[PDB]
């Protein structure tokens, strides 16, 4: 039914509107959020060589995939509001605040007018096109660059992240560009400040095309 | 009379104040959203070539052309309300999530100021003006583009599109440019993810120009 | 007395607050909002060359003068109400929805922190700044520009358009930049669609400049 | 007390709570607002020709000083709530709408995230910094550029404007460039429209740079 | 507890929300605000020549530090709210209203998106990445810029301003360009303006790059 279903959804998000969406997504004891990280690279918009140096502008289109569980958001799919799954704006939920550390610009920019799902259990997922602008290296035919991830302020006890199917490479399920890849990794650390206090969890993609 | 008007509008847009915009626009069984979808190009603003490969970003203006059935918004065409159509703005009733997939951009832009009209068997008709930013390939004196449109989170069980008049082609009603238009074809296609379950329908549009 | 105009504005945009802005500004009979609607040309900003052909993309500064009646928004102009008019933003009441169609961008930008002025009657007079940026045709020393006006959704029975003073012509009485104008011509078009039924009124500029 | 000063802000932005910030800022009888404006020039970001021609686009960052006396924000300064200032949104108050009539863009551009001081007689001080661009003369190495400010809607008998501290030129208290300055002249002028039917007060600025 | 947490930041923020934002964060005895700054240095997005003249535009990406008591924001940390710490959004709370001075923009751009953390007794923590866009000098092969920072409207009775960590320079934790540091030092000095009243803290940082 279609009432039940926004009827369902008011439900879910009375919580978040009642006490806000800052703070990890627990009712209860507070736990450790896993998320799980996907890249996917569309596409190159364009590389720009910095001054007359070896360093570059990099900005590209890709998709980035977040998924992870939310206690608040959890129903049972029984009479009448069964359904396994429901739409919800990411901006009337906690979201992870995942920044692109070497951003270029303030951070990376996600569509966030696109919708996330929300699971009966609770699992979120939400894959926001994006767009980035790094800086690369650009020497000897070579465009390498860095994409660097990461809650900016929750801790490995806090928000921990690892990437999706545990594939630790820029995914290609949605590449549309002719360039030649010539490598292409990833990794998952966990990072010490002098400005704070624990690990932080950053994942480090390189990314080298054809120039 | 144009109190009735206005009273009507907002009783209809009642539900969507109190139960919101999110989900597919039912209220007793839901169904299936069958879109209309209509690219009518205006002009080209520019083609710039990305570095010094085959590639390029080409930027367009278009009138995107929507419609579907709303049935929340479905009133009597008798007194005092007597109206075979109303205006609304689009912000204040659910749209279809219809993205630009391969935007150079995060998406393309739809003008939402632009006000949508609904007739009142719950027909809605929305024709926004749009900027398109994609990928082509420049060789030969010919510029090559293509435009895939899609639902972001919902499958062909859920929002179905269509050729608006089962034209698979790019409309040429508001056709403003001196450019010569040398292929002209789309295509509508279902298409299945590695990060998903179900079927997609995507509207492909395959646009050549001469340079 | 500055309150009892503060309580006039209020008491007159009540009807907007509570019942919307959409839908012509009438609350009884529906009629025809006739805009009267003015172009006055400031200056050029920059016309650029599009690739290597004879079109170019002018971007102009103008300021669009716009005045319609708004039924809603008349009071008798006696004590304590005695105010012969009433500034008010644009964003608080009915707009006429008019359009520049040959937008290269989505559309021309007005300035809406401008306010209008509405007189007791019931007129509204709002002349934003604006700015405009069209397609040209740069050849033999000479850049001719088009600028295509219209409301986007109400036809010619619902809003009527007509030039401002009967001036079908580019008004200079702003106009502050060292160009040479060498052609400044306007017609009141009624158009028919394709996509539509009525006839809707278009308002076409020409104009051209020492290059 | 810090609490104290709060509730003495709340209290004195009831008015425009209520009422809105729209009409000169009188409860009584409406009067005049003298404003006081001073342009203070920081620095010049670019100077750019348009097309070969012997224009250019400037474009400046400057110091927007501005004040004016706002009745409805009085306040007498004895306890409990002795404060001689407090400082205010001015997206909460009443500000004139004083604008960049040459502007190239649609305006100049002031910080309005920038606080505004009032004093406990009304007096408000308010001095956001502002971006400008505007239409120069560069010839013979020297651009010349003019700066064309006034109230949009307001004639002289509503809003009158006044250098401050009677000083008829740009002011160098925040200059911050290299530039040599060649000339730096400015007139206060009523100027008759025939859109409209009294006088309204501009401030015209000229300002020569060594290129 | 989850729920208590929210519930905490729920009743801290009561009095922001009620009273507003504005003003010095004390509700008892009025004092002085001591902010501790910090400027770290990510890259150099680019370096643009002004005309033909011996100064550039510098566009930096860095991460500004920013750490002061809000005495509004104290709670003992005993249970039900026996939380050291709470995350919270910078544009719910009293921030600095420390500017960029010298920007070439507006001002300097923070992404207030990013959240800042709360401790127990009152300190707040606030990190927000940044974009800085100033005037240098490009000479001899060295590019040398200024940054100045600090608060528009607060003097140093009611905001005083020091280096983080007592250290005077631009810091480079976060520093992830290949450019070779030239010069790199800071002075916080007291600052006495014609158009206003007190004296002003002021963050003064100068460094030199290898072009
Ligand atoms: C208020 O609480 C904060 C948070 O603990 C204190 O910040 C500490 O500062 C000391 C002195 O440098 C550091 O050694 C600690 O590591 C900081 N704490 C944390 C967890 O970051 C601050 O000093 C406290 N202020 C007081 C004493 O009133
Ligand atoms: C409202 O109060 C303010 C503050 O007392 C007055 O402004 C000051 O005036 C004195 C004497 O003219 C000057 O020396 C100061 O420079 C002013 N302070 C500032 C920073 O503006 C103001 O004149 C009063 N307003 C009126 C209309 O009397
Ligand atoms: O340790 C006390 C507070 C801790 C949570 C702080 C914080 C706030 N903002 C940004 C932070 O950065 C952590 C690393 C750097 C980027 N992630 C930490
Ligand atoms: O497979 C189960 C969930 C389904 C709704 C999912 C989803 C969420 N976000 C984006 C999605 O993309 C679907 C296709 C690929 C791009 N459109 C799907
Ligand atoms: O008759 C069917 C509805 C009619 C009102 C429709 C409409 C909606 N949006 C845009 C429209 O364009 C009309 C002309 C072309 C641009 N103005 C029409
Ligand atoms: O004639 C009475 C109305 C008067 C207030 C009008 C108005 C509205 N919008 C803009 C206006 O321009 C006045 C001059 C030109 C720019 N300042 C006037
Ligand atoms: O002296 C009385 C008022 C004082 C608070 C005033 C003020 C308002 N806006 C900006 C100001 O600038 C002070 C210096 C210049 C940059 N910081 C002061
Ligand atoms: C919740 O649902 C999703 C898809 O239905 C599933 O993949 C996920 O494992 C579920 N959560 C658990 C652990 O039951
Ligand atoms: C609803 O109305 C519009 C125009 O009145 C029409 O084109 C559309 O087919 C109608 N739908 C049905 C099923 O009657
Ligand atoms: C309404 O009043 C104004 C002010 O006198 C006048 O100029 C305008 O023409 C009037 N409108 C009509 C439609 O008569």
């Amino acid at each position: 039914n279609g009432l039940m279903a926004k009827r369902l959804r008011r439900e879910l998000l009375n919580t978040y509107e009642q006490l806000g969406k800052s703070g990890l997504p627990f009712l209860d004891d507070i736990g450790k959020v896993d998320v799980k990280f996907g890249l996917s690279l569309q596409l190159l918009k364009s590389i720009e060589q910095r001054g007359m140096g070896f360093n570059s502008i990099g900005t590209f289109k890709a998709i980035v995939k977040l998924s992870w569980v939310d206690t608040i958001l959890r129903w049972d799919p029984e009479p009448p509001f069964d359904f396994q799954k429901i739409e919800i704006s990411p901006d009337e939920i906690w979201t992870p605040d995942i920044k692109l550390f070497n951003s270029v610009d303030l951070d990376m920019t996600l569509d966030r007018t696109t919708q996330a799902i929300v699971f009966s259990n609770g699992t979120v997922l939400w894959i926001p096109p994006a767009v980035l602008k790094v800086l690369c290296v650009s020497q000897d035919d070579v465009d390498s660059c860095h994409f660097q991830f990461g809650s900016w302020v929750y801790s490995v006890d806090e928000v921990d992240i690892h990437f999706m199917d545990d594939k630790a490479e820029v995914l290609l399920d949605f590449y549309q560009d002719s360039l030649e890849i010539l490598e292409n990794s990833a990794q998952r650390q966990e990072v010490v400040y002098p400005c704070c206090e624990s690990a932080y969890v950053e994942m480090k993609y390189l990314l080298a095309l054809r120039s």
